[PDB]
């Protein structure tokens, strides 16, 4: 009975958030080699840069499109604007200007990933923490299963007709969401926020910044017009911003890990092996929700999402050391034989190994987001006050953007004269003379030290 009755609006809302995954992915494979390829043919270095200021971008708009939902409009109504500029922006691809359609996509996207999620998730609060951690699993597997079909149409249609529609593709996509989201609307009542005062409550939050200017905070509160709702969730936001602190190295050892575990299995279409991690997703998502959530039902087990993101650090260290061990086994085999082998128009030298060498370590990181990831949005809602958890999860976004940057930054910086463990890296390939597995252990050791500071946090936060 918990997910009967608003079923199709559930339903239309994952359409909506497939659809939007699955035009984004699409933007994202192949954006640097068309551009590359395009007759205005560009240098590697000018695309790299674009694509980074396109994600950076994408990264930075979301407390801002949280903001703008939260105040001076609703959640429906900026989702509808954000997705109406989204699909404007991508009208330019199949046509100054691309940075026009890059500016506007990505501002699109940032408000539709920031406000997508805490909608659905009060679309289902009516029932306990149990329908919505169901809701967010699904909404996870639906991800995931949009990049999928993204990342298999495009070139399932690339090869049939003309390259012009592949991007194509992704635009009427956004374009049915838009006419899904429309639909849901007309028969949606998912208790509509109506957020008119939250704008007052932005200003709040401000005066009690001069407060604090001009428990410190609770007794200065007290005699003022500060009635406790507001106050309340001024702690709440400074306990949660240590969470996003700690959870900062996570995602950057999170991205590290993506961008190498492919770079590795180029050793052994190149967005496939991207794939894989989605297609164990697809394997695990149900299983898990249909097994391992009832049995803790059983034993009273049930942990807090804290206790859950510490388990994906955990599977994340042992991911990182089982990679660090079949690199090292891989530099041991190739020192003897090699073999010579081609990806898209690119050649690259492999190990005489099979590639099914990295289905263990794969799995061990899909467990971890299986255990993480969600679990973090779970607490992005629940930690948040009511009033602006839509701020809170673009400045969720922005952290995990953050995040990313500083893995990136560290990349460059164990790539230095002195470090020595990698020299041909600025060469396309030729990675036999290289040093990856130190790389991936180094990782495993920050995993670690994440995890415990992690651990710490969250038994203090739990402790108040």
């Amino acid at each position: 009975g918990a997910f009967a009755g608003r079923r199709a609006a559930c339903g239309a809302v994952l359409l909506t958030e497939l659809l939007e995954r699955a035009a984004f992915y699409g933007i994202t494979s192949n954006l640097v080699l068309f551009l590359n390829g395009a007759p205005f043919c560009w240098e590697g270095a000018q695309a790299s840069e674009a694509l980074l200021l396109f994600m950076g971008l994408t990264y930075l708009g979301s407390p801002f499109g949280g903001w703008l939902a939260d105040a001076r409009l609703g959640r429906a109504r900026a989702i509808l604007l954000s997705l109406a500029l989204y699909l404007l922006g991508m009208l330019a691809f199949p046509l100054p200007a691309t940075f026009a359609g890059l500016v506007l996509v990505g501002l699109g996207v940032a408000t539709v990933k920031a406000n997508i999620t805490p909608f659905g998730a009060d679309q289902v609060k009516d029932r306990g923490p149990e329908a919505t951690r169901r809701f967010f699993n699904w909404f996870y597997w639906s991800i995931n299963l949009g990049a999928i079909l993204s990342l298999g149409g495009i070139a399932y249609i690339q090869q049939n007709v003309s390259f012009v529609t592949g991007y194509a593709i992704p635009t009427v996509c956004v374009g049915l969401a838009f006419v899904v989201f429309l639909c849901g609307q007309s028969v949606f009542i998912t208790k509509p926020p109506d957020g008119s005062a939250f704008t007052d409550m932005f200003k709040i939050l401000t005066y009690s910044c001069c407060s604090q200017k001009r428990f410190d905070s609770c007794k200065m509160s007290h005699g003022g017009p500060f009635t406790e709702e507001k106050v309340e969730d001024v702690k709440a936001l400074v306990k949660i911003v240590p969470v996003f602190l700690a959870l900062i190295p996570y995602w950057t050892v999170y991205f590290q890990m993506q961008t190498t575990y492919v770079l590795q299995s180029l050793h052994l279409p190149a967005a496939w092996l991207t794939m894989f991690d989605a297609v164990l997703i697809l394997l695990l998502i149900p299983l898990k929700d249909k097994l391992v959530d009832p049995i803790l039902r059983r034993h009273g087990l049930l942990p807090s999402s804290l206790k859950r993101i510490a388990v994906g650090m955990f599977f994340v260290m042992c991911s990182a050391f089982a990679a660090g061990i079949l690199e090292s086994k891989r530099l041991n085999l190739v020192k003897e034989k090699t073999i010579n082998q081609t990806i898209g128009n690119v050649v690259y030298h492999a190990a005489d190994l099979s590639l099914w060498w990295q289905v263990p370590q794969y799995l061990l990181i899909g467990i971890s987001e299986i255990f993480a990831s969600i679990a973090g949005l779970e607490f992005a809602y629940s930690a948040a006050p009511k009033s602006m958890q839509s701020a809170i999860m673009g400045l969720f976004f922005f952290f995990s953007g953050v995040g990313s940057f500083v893995g990136s930054g560290l990349l460059a910086l164990v790539s230095i004269k002195a470090i020595g463990w990698m020299s041909s890296h600025t060469d396309f390939g030729n990675i036999n003379g290289c040093y990856l597995n130190y790389y991936f252990f180094l990782l495993a050791a920050i995993q670690g030290a994440t995890l415990l500071l992690f651990l710490i946090i969250s038994v203090k936060y739990d402790h108040h």
